[PDB]
């Protein structure tokens, strides 16, 4: 059976295996995060990753995209919990997209009339899906853009 | 059978029926557009709408969210073609969300390495769904935010 959500490990990645994963077209994924782990000489160097594909993929398809030596399993838990797990050693190879938010414990209004057409940031948030809106409402780079807009229109 | 993608018509909407549809939580939809049509004195005033729900909905559930009086049918065509159809008389009741692009075409790079961490706009586009990215890369309000950032950092 195919699924959209997969976790994976690759032990001792080569330069070329890292480049393959980093060169995957970002159009494949709703969300994708690959962390590089085990740099310390005690342990095994390895990629730790989570892919939420736009459409369901067979096991074989996932092997092709990530590489034949990857150990691949159906993902358990929330996109958010997988984000935290794959980023806990602070060294990302690639991160594209935004985690899917299944239980929407957002702080963010669900009322169309609270999004003011005089607020570009608010309009950016209005004009994307529930998962992307929730992620972008906390995004550092959208926060920079908000700060520049406030500076000029203040 | 349930589906994400539905079109609808409501003839002679009351004030209250319009307010119901405008008060729908924006968390329900990947994309939602309702236009108000038939203003001219010859014809019947009516809502013309398209909903792409986050999860699949039965006919009965769609009736619950919209009107019971709404005529509802499964959607055919792309989200984009439905957006153009529902906006052709220039008077939106509500639009919230971004159309789902089935890969279609983008002109936007699919290479992670073309999104520069020194570019906040580029990082906003990187950090979202492939469908939200394509839609936001043409968004008027993200364009205003780009313009303010360039003003300050040019």
């Amino acid at each position: 059976q195919p699924h959209k959500r997969w976790v994976f490990t690759l032990n001792n990645p080569s330069e070329d295996e890292r480049k393959k994963i980093r060169d995957l077209p970002i159009s494949l994924f709703d969300y994708f995060i690959v962390g590089e782990e085990g740099n310390e000489e005690g342990r095994t160097p390895h990629l730790q990753g989570f892919a939420n594909f736009v459409k369901k993929q067979t096991f074989n398809k996932v092997k092709w995209y990530l590489g034949a030596r990857c150990h691949i399993e159906k993902a358990k838990g929330t996109d958010q919990q997988n984000k935290e797990y794959c980023s806990k050693e602070g060294n990302l190879l690639i991160e594209c997209g935004a985690p899917r938010s299944q239980g929407q414990r957002s702080d963010l209004s669900t009322a169309y009339s609270d999004y003011q057409q005089s607020d570009p940031v608010g309009m950016v948030l209005l004009n994307c899906c529930p998962s992307c809106r929730s992620s972008l409402s906390e995004d550092y780079f959208l926060g920079i853009l908000e700060e520049c807009y406030r500076t000029i229109h203040g």
